[PDB]
C-alpha cells in the first residue's frame, strides 16, 4: 500500500496548489478593487502544510494506490482550495458554501452559491475562473498522467507538456476572439478560462448574458466544440504538419458527437420556431445553438433562462447532458464513446434474439471491442443509475422536493451547473445537508464513478 | 414467416375471449343493477370476427413467429376488450378513455380513469376485476407456454392445468378470506381477482380504504406476498404432499425477495414512527407493512394518500416499484433475479478492478451464469432505462409536467399504477395523446421491453 510515498505527492501537490495563489493575488494588487489579503495567507498555510508532508518523506516507491491519489488530488486540492472563501469577508459565506464552491470550481462543474458575484473583488472572481482553469488541467493530464499509476490500457510524460500546449494555445486564442467581441480584458481572460475548460463559470451574474452579441455566443460556441473535444485527439496538432483535416473524421468517436451536436441543436431550433418562441427566427437559430452546445458538452453557460421554450427542451436538453464530450477532454458525462458501445451492444442484444445461434461481433473502427470492455461499459452505466437515484433519494432526504432534486444530481452527476429542470436552478439557499451531498455528487461525477466506488469494497484492501 | 398459421390462433383467441363475455354477462341478470347489453353484444361481435378468422385458415404450421404471437396475444385482446367500455353508457366514456382502461386492465397494470366507479353496474365493475384476472393467467402460462413457440432456454403442457390449478386454489381460498373479514361476496370475489393477479383495481374509487381493519389489509400483504412469488416455484405444491417447506429457502431468488421486502418495510415503518406521522404506533405500522408490499410487489394497492408521509418515502417506493416480484409471476418490474444479478455482475466489475488478472465469477445456486445472459441483463437494464426516458419525454411533449410524466412512466413501464410521485396521480382527465401513450409504456412494461423492441428492427423480417 505504502501510503508513506503517496503523502509525498500530496504534499508536494499542496506547495504546487500554493505556486497558483500568487496568480489571483497578482490581481488583488494590479486592479486596485478589493481585498486579496486571503489569498497571500493561503499561500503560505498551504505551502507550509504541503511542504510539511513533502520534507518528512521523500521516498518515490513508484494500483490500489493510483486510485488513492486520483481521489486525493480533487479530494484534498478542492477542500484546500476552500480557503480563500473562508478568510476572505468580501464574499462572507459559510464554510459548507465555502465547500461547495471550490469544489464546484475545480471539479469544472460550475454551479455557484455565491449570488450577487457582479459586484466582488477582481480577484475573488479570478480565483473563482482561476480555479476552473486548473482542474481543467488535471481532467486532461490525468487522461495521460494515470497510465503509470494506474491502468487506462489496463482495463510517455512526453505529452505532459505538449498537452499544456495545446491548453495555453486555446485559451490564449480564446480570449484574444472574446476580448475582439468586446469584453473587458479581465472577463475575456477569465471568460477563457471557464470556456475552454468547459465549467460553466462566469464573471456576470447571468453568465453569458452579458452581452447578446451573437459573436460571443457564437465564439463560446466553437471554442467549447473544440474543447470539448478528445485533446488526444487535437494532438495531431503540435505532432508536426497541422495535417488536422483527415484525423477527426477518422476516429468514429468524434464522428458521433458531430452526429449528436447537429441532431440535438437541429431539432431544439426547429421547434424553437414551431412554437413561436422566438421573437426573430435568427435569435431562434442563436439560442439554440448556443443552448445545445453548451447544456450537452457538460458546459454550463446559459444565454436564455427557457421562458418560452417548450418544457420537452430544457427536459431533453438536462438528459442530452448525460453524453457530452469526446472521451478524455473537459467534459465528464457518461462521455461519447460510452454511449456510442451502449447503443452498438444494445443492438446487438437485439440482433440475438433473432438469431440466437449466430455470431455477432462489437465494431468501432476496424478492431472488434473485447467482452471485458462492454462488460465495463454496460457495468458503468448501471453504476451510473445507482449512484445517480441513490443521490436523488439523499436529496429527497436532506429536505429538498422532488424535480428539485432530480435536477440537482442530473447537474452535479454529469458536472453542469444549471438547475435546468423546471427553473429552479439556484443552489445559494439550498439545504446544508444538500450541498454536502451535492459536493460528493460532483466527485462521482468527476472520478467516473468507479474510481471511487472501488475504495470502500473490502476488495480495495489490502 | 408464415403469419398465416398465426391468424388461426389469433381468431381462436378471440373466440375463447367472446366465450368469457358470458361471465360478467352473468353479474348483468344475477345483480339486479345495471346494462349487460354490451357484453352479450361484445360476445357476438367477437365469437364472429374470431371464427371469421380461424375458419377461412385452419393451418398448424408448427422465433419470429413466437415473438409475433406473444405480442398479438395483447395487442389484439387488449383492443377487443374495450368493446364492452365503448357501447355501455353507463360509464359513459371516450374511445381513448375506453382503451386506455382495457388495456390497463389487461396488462395487471391497474390504472383508471373512470373517477366515481364505486356507483356503476355489478357487471361492468365485474368486468373489470375479470380482465384482470384473465390477463393474470397470461402473465404465468407465457412463462410455460412460450418455451414450444419460443424461448426462454433459448437464450410440458403438462403443467398448462396444474397452473391454473395453484392460480384457481388461491383466488377463491382468497375470496373465502376477504369475505371472512367481512366484504360483500361480489367485493371479496372482485378483489381476490384483483389481489391474486397483482393488478390494483377495485370496486371502491379508494381501493382498500373501506374499511381499514388491519384484518384485510394484513390479508391483502399476505396474499400479495404469494401471488407476487414464482409459480414454478409454487408448483412444489401439487407434486407430492406440502413438502413446500425447503423448496422456498432454497432459490436464492426467494431468499432475496424476502430481504428486499423486509428491508424496504423496516425503514418505511421506522422513519413513519420518526416522524410522527401516525396516531399511534400501530397504524404506523400497518401503513407501513401495506403499502410497502402493495407499491413495490407491483401490486397498486394504496390505503393510504400519503398526507404525513415524510416524501422520502413514496418516492423510496416509486423506485422499489423497478423490482417486484419473483421472477415468472403475475408483478411485471425488472424482475427481482435481474436486480440479484445485476447486483452481482456490477459487484464483479467493481472486483475486476483491484485485480484485473483474475477469474471471478457470478454464482447464483451452485453453477454460474454464462457469458451470455450476464450480457442479455445489462442490455435489458439498458434498453429498460431508455424507455422509460423516452416515454417520459413523449409525455413531457404531449403537454403533461415534468414530475408527472415521471410518475406517469415510472407507473405503467413497471404496471403499478398510483402516481405515488407528490400527490398528482390522477390519469382520467391527463392529455388524450398522453393516455395511448402510456398504453405502449404498459404494453412495453408487460413484454419485458426486448419483444416488443425487435419487432421493429429490420433484422426481424426476414
Ligand atoms: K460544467
Ligand atoms: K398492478
Amino acid at each position: 500500500m505504502q501510503f508513506r510515498s503517496i503523502i509525498r505527492i500530496v504534499g508536494l501537490l499542496l506547495a504546487l496548489f500554493s505556486v497558483t495563489m500568487l496568480a489571483p493575488a497578482l490581481v488583488a494588487l494590479l486592479y486596485r478593487d478589493g481585498a486579496g489579503v486571503p489569498f497571500v495567507t493561503t499561500f503560505f498555510v498551504l505551502l507550509f502544510c504541503g511542504a510539511m508532508c513533502w520534507f518528512p518523506n521523500r521516498r518515490h516507491k513508484h494500483s490500489r494506490d493510483g486510485f488513492l491519489i486520483v481521489v486525493l488530488f480533487w479530494t484534498v486540492l478542492g477542500s484546500a482550495g476552500s480557503l480563500p472563501f473562508l478568510i476572505a469577508d468580501n464574499p462572507n459565506i459559510s464554510v459548507t458554501d465555502a465547500f461547495f464552491e471550490s469544489f464546484s470550481a475545480l471539479t469544472t462543474t460550475g454551479a455557484t452559491v455565491i449570488v450577487g458575484l457582479d459586484e466582488l473583488p477582481k480577484a475573488i472572481l479570478f480565483y473563482r475562473q482561476f480555479l476552473q482553469w486548473f482542474g481543467g488541467m488535471g481532467i486532461i493530464v490525468l487522461a495521460v498522467a494515470i497510465l503509470p499509476v494506474l491502468g487506462i490500457g489496463g482495463m510517455i510524460a512526453e505529452t505532459a507538456k505538449a498537452l499544456w500546449y495545446i491548453y495555453l494555445s486555446l485559451t490564449i486564442a480564446c480570449a484574444v476572439a472574446f476580448w475582439l467581441a468586446g469584453m473587458t480584458p479581465f472577463d475575456a481572460i477569465s471568460h477563457s478560462f471557464s470556456t475552454i475548460a468547459i465549467g460553466g463559470f462566469s464573471t456576470h451574474d447571468a453568465s453569458m448574458g452579458y452581452f447578446d452579441s451573437y459573436a460571443i455566443n457564437l465564439i463560446t460556441v466553437v471554442f467549447l466544440l473544440i474543447s470539448a473535444c478528445n485533446f488526444t485527439l487535437h494532438f495531431a496538432a503540435f505532432a508536426s504538419g497541422g495535417v488536422h483535416p483527415k484525423y477527426y473524421w477518422k476516429d468514429p468517436e468524434f464522428r458521433a458527437f458531430i452526429f449528436i451536436q447537429v441532431l440535438l441543436f437541429l431539432v431544439c431550433f426547429l421547434l424553437l420556431l414551431k412554437h413561436h418562441s422566438y421573437t426573430s427566427p435568427y435569435d431562434a437559430f442563436d439560442q439554440a445553438l448556443f443552448q445545445t452546445v453548451s447544456i450537452s458538452t457538460t458546459a454550463g453557460f446559459t444565454t436564455t433562462g427557457f421562458a418560452d421554450w417548450p418544457l420537452f427542451l430544457p427536459v431533453l436538453l438536462l438528459f442530452s447532458s448525460f453524453i457530452g464530450g469526446c472521451a478524455g477532454s473537459t467534459g465528464g458525462g457518461m462521455k461519447v464513446i460510452r454511449i456510442l458501445l451502449l447503443t452498438l451492444q444494445g443492438a446487438r442484444e437485439l440482433k440475438r434474439l433473432v438469431h440466437p445461434r449466430a455470431v455477432y461481433t462489437i465494431k468501432v473502427g476496424g478492431s472488434a471491442l473485447p467482452q471485458r470492455v462492454v462488460d465495463a461499459v454496460w457495468g458503468f452505466f448501471s453504476a451510473y443509475a445507482l449512484v445517480f437515484v441513490v443521490c436523488m433519494l439523499g436529496l429527497i432526504a436532506t429536505g429538498m422536493d422532488e424535480l428539485s432534486a432530480f435536477s440537482a444530481v442530473a447537474a452535479t452527476l454529469n458536472n453542469l451547473g444549471p438547475g435546468l429542470g423546471e427553473v429552479a436552478l439556484h443552489f445559494g439557499d439550498v439545504n446544508d445537508k444538500a450541498k454536502w451531498v451535492l459536493i460528493v455528487s460532483m466527485l462521482f461525477g468527476r472520478l467516473e464513478i468507479f474510481t471511487l466506488l472501488i475504495l470502500l469494497t473490502p476488495t480495495f484492501w489490502r
